[PDB]
C-alpha cells in the first residue's frame, strides 16, 4: 500500500516548522488556507517540506514547493511522491 500522509500528519508537519518558540502559527485547521495566510513564508514551508521529505523518502522541487498555495495542495504534492515513495 502506498502510505499516504493525511491531514493530521501533515497538520503535526505544519506544527514542526512553527514549533521555533515564537507564535504566530497555525496550530489548528489550515488546509484550504493559503500558506501566506498562515504566517507561512518561504523559509517556513520549507521547512515543513523538509521535515516530510526526509522522513519519508522524498524530494520536493523548490519550485513547486513554491507552486503549492494551499497544504492541501501541498499534501497532494507529497502524496503522488509517497505513492513512489519507500
Amino acid at each position: 500500500m502506498a502510505t499516504l500522509l493525511t491531514t493530521d500528519d501533515l497538520r503535526r508537519a505544519l506544527v514542526e516548522s512553527a514549533g521555533e518558540t515564537d507564535g504566530t502559527d497555525l496550530s489548528g485547521d489550515f488546509l484550504d488556507l493559503r500558506f501566506e495566510d498562515i504566517g507561512y513564508d518561504s523559509l517556513a514551508l520549507m521547512e515543513t517540506a523538509a521535515r516530510l521529505e526526509s522522513r519519508y523518502g522524498v524530494s520536493i522541487p523548490d519550485d513547486v514547493a513554491g507552486r503549492v498555495d494551499t497544504p492541501r495542495e501541498l499534501l497532494d504534492l507529497i502524496n503522488g511522491a509517497l505513492a513512489e515513495a519507500a
